[PDB]
């Protein structure tokens, strides 16, 4: 009824909303995280693939 | 029709994929990046609305 009341009811609805949003985003951080190095694990090895390539092509094509 | 052409072009075909596989992934990695960054910005965010919360109920409830 009070406003202490009102406002320990709003704040603790704040609260558990921010902690909530703060825990997805951590995750979802890390998630991305993950497929950023994945994609720099593909991106290294296309990388290495190229490099084997011209050492093929100076050794057969010139 | 010489096994010098036939490597001509598999060579070639080898090298435009790896080239468009490595442009692509660069490109997914800079965007990764970004959803990251914009994800620790909202989370960011999140725990300054959070201190201020405490800040508030520091103030108001005790």
């Amino acid at each position: 009824a009070t406003t202490f009341a009102r406002l320990c009811q709003q704040v603790d609805m704040t609260q558990k909303h921010l902690e909530e949003e703060i825990a997805r985003l951590s995750k979802e951080i890390d998630q991305l995280e993950k497929m950023q190095n994945n994609s720099k694990l593909l991106r290294n090895k296309a990388v290495q693939l190229e490099s084997e390539l011209e050492n093929f092509s100076k050794q057969f094509l010139h």
